[PDB]
DNA sequence: ATTATGACGCT
DNA sequence: AGCGTCATG
């Protein structure tokens, strides 16, 4: 009745930039623009790994983790960026430094969330608030809402897709009560047209364009992000929750999309978010633990709290690469110049991190695979991390990890390594 | 041989 | 602390 918490009392954005690598080469490359693009990273095997297609390129049925050369059999004209390699492994560093360049404008309108490269949570409640007591009750006009998809309209009693864009904001717009500052549809719709203003920005200047959801929490706002991709953004209100969930295959929900969506799924017996209501939360956390079962109760009625956290910095920063089958490393030798190459990686970036954030990391953490286990990660271990010394850092990771040759033979590395990874974490204001 | 990361939960 | 899970550019 008038004490249920309906979950609607924040506006969070996710802004999420459109197949990012390929915009950052196509920016580079104008003879990339409105083509079939991809990135890639090596060639010598299969052409190179794909992780990330344009738009034009999708329409082929080329995806991500596709190798280049089954690609190039959907789509003979595919158009191919390489990743940077230095000290013999892939750099990533030109899309580093284009996602810096997005969050410090993103920056500018709120705190942001950096949640990866490419996208971040915005929470606006605040400029929200602002916006609100400037406008003190005129309407939103459409025109401030020209890349704005509502979920579920239009609804009731034009076969084009713009003309239906129009016709649900439309709907929207007439049933607003925009006499009310607290009223949470009114709120998400001034938040939206904050978000076309930030995406505006972005494009303006980076060259950049993305996508965005808008609603009343990082779930909601993360899947209306996806819904209109690219180049549009989306509302989803409280209201429209139920229809939307109502066929929401479960895996769509940010973290439901492994083993536990699957145990959702097989347990329950269900298939889609809305199915959830009918279980108490006592039910769904005796099958999933205490914070699932409170979780999920909540989020299949649209409700979640998990804050917007004011970090717009990666909290570590690593280098990992894989040997894979016959190039595995077998002898020491190539077992310390490989680790030096990631400690070389991992020195330049760290004293830049120093440089730009002032901050310092304090722990190593180095991580191997060995041939035949089927986890990602084989031995984890951590050490002091007092110097930024590529020498120093590798001879460190190679004293955690010597222990691990099983071989007799102290030259030879059995069984053959098939990756390594140097991560710096622990930070600390310096 | 589906690679390079990066956040977070569990014990 | 070390491991597992979820996410994917
Ligand atoms: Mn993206
Ligand atoms: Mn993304
Ligand atoms: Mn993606």
């Amino acid at each position: 009745g008038p004490h249920m918490a309906t979950g609607q009392d924040r506006v969070v954005a996710l802004v999420d930039m459109d197949c990012f690598f390929v915009q950052v080469e196509q920016r580079q490359n104008p003879h990339l623009r409105n083509k079939p693009c991809a990135v890639v990273q090596y060639k010598s095997w299969k052409g190179g790994g794909i992780i990330a297609v344009s738009y034009e390129a999708r329409a082929f049925g080329v995806t991500r983790s596709m190798w280049a050369d089954d690609a190039k059999k959907l789509c003979p004209d595919l158009l191919l960026a390489q990743v940077r390699e230095s000290r013999g492994k892939a750099n990533l560093t030109k899309y580093r430094e284009a996602s810096v360049e997005v969050m410090e404008i993103m920056s500018r309108f709120a705190v942001i969330e950096r949640a990866s490269i490419d996208e971040a949570y915005v929470d606006l409640t605040s400029a929200v608030q602002e916006r609100l007591q400037k406008l003190q009750g005129q309407p939103i006009s459409a025109d401030l809402l020209p890349s704005t998809y509502i979920e579920g309209l239009p609804q009731g009693p034009t076969v084009q897709k713009e003309g239906m864009r129009k016709q649900g904001l439309f709907q929207w717009l007439d049933s607003l009560q925009i006499d009310n500052l607290t009223s949470p549809d009114l709120q998400l719709t001034v938040g939206a047209v904050i978000v076309e203003e930030m995406r505006a920005a972005i494009e303006r200047e980076t060259g950049f364009q993305c996508s965005a959801g808008i609603s009343h929490n990082k779930v909601l706002a993360k899947l209306a992000c996806g819904l209109n991709k690219p180049n549009r953004q989306t509302l989803v209100s409280h209201g429209s929750v139920p229809q939307l969930f109502s066929q929401m295959p479960i895996r769509k929900i940010r973290s439901l999309g492994g083993k536990l969506g699957a145990s959702v799924i097989e347990i329950l017996g269900i298939e889609y978010m809305g199915e959830l209501t009918q279980f108490t939360e006592s039910q769904l956390q005796s099958h999933f633990g205490e914070k699932n079962g409170s979780w999920l109760y909540a989020m299949c009625r649209g409700i979640e709290h998990d804050p917007v956290k004011p970090r717009q910095l990666p909290k570590t920063i690593g280098c990992s690469k894989n040997f894979p089958g016959k190039t595995a490393l077998a002898t020491r030798e190539q077992v310390q110049w490989w680790l030096l190459q990631l400690a070389q990686e991992l020195e330049e970036r760290l004293t830049k991190d120093r440089n730009d954030n002032d901050r310092v990391a304090t722990q190593l953490v180095v991580s191997i695979r060995v041939q035949g286990d089927k986890r990602l990660s084989s031995l984890r271990r951590c050490c002091a991390l007092t110097r930024y010394d590529a020498h120093k850092m590798s001879h460190d990771a190679f004293t955690v990890i010597k222990n691990c040759n099983t071989s007799g033979i102290q030259t030879e590395w059995s069984p053959p390594l098939t990756m390594l990874f140097l991560c710096a974490t622990k930070f600390s204001a310096s």
